[PDB]
C-alpha cells in the first residue's frame, strides 16, 4: 500500500506488481486526500498516455509536460518525462509535496541524473515526500503474474525468432507486442509480418507513439526505452528474452573503450516486459528462454553517460553531476554499481571548450555519448587531424576532410577505428593521468 505522508520530510518506496496501479491509482489517492503530486517517468509514450487515461477512467485530467507538448489543466497531479523535469532546471521551488520517482528500477543514464536530482532538490523545493516506484526492486526474482498465462515457443511456427518460431495464428488477429533487442530486428520482422499479410509496426525512439492504434488489430514490433511502464492493451507479448548491454573496458590502448554488446535478459527485464499484457484483464506471455539473469548492478559506462548527458544536454558542471550522483548512490533500494565518480568527474573536468556546433550536431544525431563524439572532433578539428573513421558518428566533420591529414589524436575508443592513431595529445595523456593516479 502507498505509504502515508506527515509534515516532515521523507524518502519511501513502493512495490507492486506491473499493471496493479503505481503510476494512475496511488497518485488519484494522494490527491484525494489534497496533495499536489508530480509523477516521474523515463517514457514519453507512457506519460503522454496517462493524460488521457485519467481523464477517462479517474475523474481528472492531469497536467503533461514532455518536452515536445506540455499540457497544463491546473489538475493536482502532474505526469512528466525525467528528461523534460531535468531540461526544465530540477524541482520547481513550491509546486509539489508528493513527487513519484517512476519505475525506479530503470538505469537509463536520464532516470538516474532525474532521481539524484529529486533526492537532493525535493525537500528545498518544498516536497515533504518522495516516492521510489518500481515492480521490480533491486534483487528481485520474477513470480507468477495472476493475469498472465506464460506459454514457452517451440519450432512449431511459420515465423522465425531468436531460435524459436512464433505460430501467425497466435498472432494473427488481437493486438501483439514483440520486443526485440535492437531497432535494426524490429524494422525486419515488422517486415516480415507485413509481408504475410498482418498489420505489424516498428516502434521506438525517431518514431512518433501515434505510428501505434490505439485500437483494432496490431502487432507491434518495439525495443525497451518506450515501452517503460506503457499501457498497450495488448493480447499478448512475445519476448526474445535478450537484450544489450553497454559496457566501458580500460583498455589502455590509450584509455578506456565503450562498446555494446547482446546478452540474455535479467530478472527486471523478464519481469517488465511480460507486463506489458495481462494489465486489468487476461493476457499471454510467450519466450524464447525460461530462466533469467539475476538483477544486479549497473556499468560504469551509465556513470559516464550522466556526466556526459549533464555536460550535454542539462547545463551541469561534472561536480553537478557528482552531488546528484552521490544522492542516488546513497540511497538504499535502489539500483548500484561501482563508485567512480570521482574518475569520471576528473574526466570531464578536463574536457573544456568544446566546439558548440559539434556539439549540437551530436545532440540532433541522437549518438550515445554526444559529448564525447563532439569533443573528439573539436580535438581533430583542432589539430587538424581526421577522426578514428569516417563512421556517420563523426560526419561534423565531412565539410573538413579535404583538411584533414595524419593520425587520429585519440581519446578514447567509442567505435572502430581505422585511421593511424597518435597517443600525445594532451587530452589523451589528461585522461591517462585521470586513469592512473
Ligand atoms: N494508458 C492506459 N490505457 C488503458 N488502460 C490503462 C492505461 N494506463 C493504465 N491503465 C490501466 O490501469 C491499470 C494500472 O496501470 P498502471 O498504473 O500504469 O500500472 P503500474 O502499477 O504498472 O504502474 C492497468 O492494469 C490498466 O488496466
Ligand atoms: F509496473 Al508498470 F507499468 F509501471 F507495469
Ligand atoms: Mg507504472
Amino acid at each position: 500500500s502507498p505509504p502515508a505522508v506527515p509534515q516532515t520530510f521523507q524518502v519511501a518506496h513502493l512495490h507492486a506488481p506491473t499493471g496493479s496501479g503505481k503510476s494512475t491509482k496511488v497518485p488519484a489517492a494522494y490527491a484525494a486526500q489534497g496533495y499536489k503530486v508530480l509523477v516521474l517517468n523515463p517514457s514519453v509514450a507512457a506519460t503522454l498516455g496517462f493524460g488521457a487515461y485519467m481523464s477517462k477512467a479517474h475523474g481528472i485530467d492531469p497536467n503533461i509536460r514532455t518536452g515536445v507538448r506540455t499540457i497544463t489543466t491546473g489538475a493536482p497531479i502532474t505526469y512528466s518525462t525525467y528528461g523534460k523535469f531535468l531540461a526544465d532546471g530540477g524541482c520547481s521551488g513550491g509546486a509539489y509535496d508528493i513527487i513519484i520517482c517512476d519505475e525506479c528500477h530503470s538505469t537509463d543514464s536520464t532516470t538516474i541524473l532525474g532521481i539524484g536530482t529529486v533526492l537532493d532538490q525535493a525537500e528545498t523545493a518544498g516536497a515533504r515526500l518522495v516516492v521510489l516506484a518500481t515492480a521490480t526492486p533491486p534483487g528481485s526474482v520474477t513470480v507468477p503474474h495472476p493475469n498472465i498465462e506464460e506459454v514457452a515457443l517451440s519450432s512449431t511456427g511459420e515465423i522465425p525468432f531468436y531460435g524459436k518460431a512464433i505460430p501467425i495464428e497466435t498472432i494473427k488477429g488481437g493486438r501483439h507486442l514483440i520486443f526485440c533487442h535492437s531497432k535494426k530486428k524490429c524494422d525486419e520482422l515488422a517486415a516480415k509480418l507485413s509481408g504475410l499479410g498482418l498489420n505489424a509496426v516498428a516502434y521506438y525512439r525517431g518514431l512518433d507513439v501515434s505510428v501505434i492504434p490505439t485500437s483494432g488489430d496490431v502487432i507491434v514490433v518495439a525495443t525497451d526505452a518506450l515501452m517503460t511502464g506503457f499501457t498497450g492493451d495488448f493480447d499478448s507479448v512475445i519476448d526474445c528474452n535478450t537484450c544489450v548491454t553497454q559496457t566501458v573496458d580500460f583498455s589502455l590502448d590509450p584509455t578506456f573503450t565503450i562498446e555494446t554488446t547482446t546478452v540474455p535478459q535479467d530478472a527486471v527485464s523478464r519481469s517488465q516486459r511480460r507486463g506489458r499484457t495481462g494489465r486489468g484483464r487476461m493476457g499471454i506471455y510467450r519466450f524464447v528462454t525460461p530462466g533469467e539473469r539475476p538483477s544486479g548492478m549497473f556499468d560504469s559506462s551509465v556513470l559516464c553517460e550522466c556526466y556526459d548527458a549533464g555536460c550535454a544536454w542539462y547545463e551541469l558542471t561534472p561536480a553537478e553531476t557528482s552531488v546528484r550522483l552521490r544522492a542516488y548512490l546513497n540511497t538504499p533500494g535502489l539500483p548500484v554499481c561501482q563508485d567512480h565518480l570521482e574518475f569520471w568527474e576528473s574526466v570531464f573536468t578536463g574536457l573544456t571548450h568544446i566546439d558548440a556546433h559539434f556539439l549540437s550536431q551530436t545532440k540532433q544525431a541522437g549518438d550515445n555519448f554526444p559529448y564525447l563524439v563532439a569533443y573528439q572532433a573539436t580535438v581533430c578539428a583542432r589539430a587538424q587531424a581526421p577522426p578514428p573513421s569516417w563512421d556517420q558518428m563523426w560526419k561534423c566533420l565531412i565539410r573538413l576532410k579535404p583538411t584533414l591529414h595524419g593520425p587520429t589524436p585519440l581519446l578514447y575508443r567509442l567505435g572502430a577505428v581505422q585511421n593511424e592513431v597518435t597517443t600525445t595529445h594532451p587530452i589523451t595523456k589528461y585522461i591517462m593521468a585521470c586513469m592512473s593516479a
